[PDB]
């Protein structure tokens, strides 16, 4: 119920996209991923960043990502946690990532 | 208390700093910042990111903060927001941003 506490509860992590393909059974247009959360181990994701980036683009990248929310499917797709990302000017999702390399599982603070 | 809901509450936002100082007062090194966060305008932020960044550097910066969590004193300084970012190897905290520029105050989804 506070912000604080809702901090202290999300847990973001940073993850390593392994795998992403075209997620063709959703309606909305999107990526079936598959990010590698170091400790966590791979957890699958669909997510709409289609505008902006490529399959072959996200294949290796660094991601940030909302792991303890509870997964959900998609077009049948299981959706276990969340790549975090923000709007452009035209309302294009711009992934978040840390400014270098770091630990995969890494938790964001 | 739901990991869905805590993420509901918490608000990310992107933000641009314009400037930055030593927060020689605190115990532990850390800069002072000031935050633009476009429609939420500026707001104070402590952060300890004296490793691997220099003022210079973050002045003009994209960076990610926790928004509304309640403000708090370092050091006399009022941080009102949560500069995001996330550890290396070494344990130093490595800015998170977005791929690219894009609209401040923008929310994190």
């Amino acid at each position: 119920m506070t912000p604080l506490e809702a901090f202290q509860i999300l847990d973001l992590r940073v993850g390593r996209v392994l795998r992403a393909e075209p997620h063709e059974k959703a309606r909305k247009p999107s990526y079936k991923l598959w990010v590698d959360l170091g400790p966590l181990g791979v957890k699958q994701s669909s997510a709409q960043i289609t505008e902006l980036y490529r399959p072959e683009d996200l294949v290796g990248r660094l991601v940030v990502c909302a792991v303890n929310l509870g997964a959900k499917r998609v077009a049948g797709f299981l959706s276990e946690v969340l790549v975090l990302g923000v709007p452009d000017e035209a309302g294009r999702v711009v992934l978040l990532a840390p400014d270098r390399e770091v630990p995969l599982g890494g938790k964001v603070f």
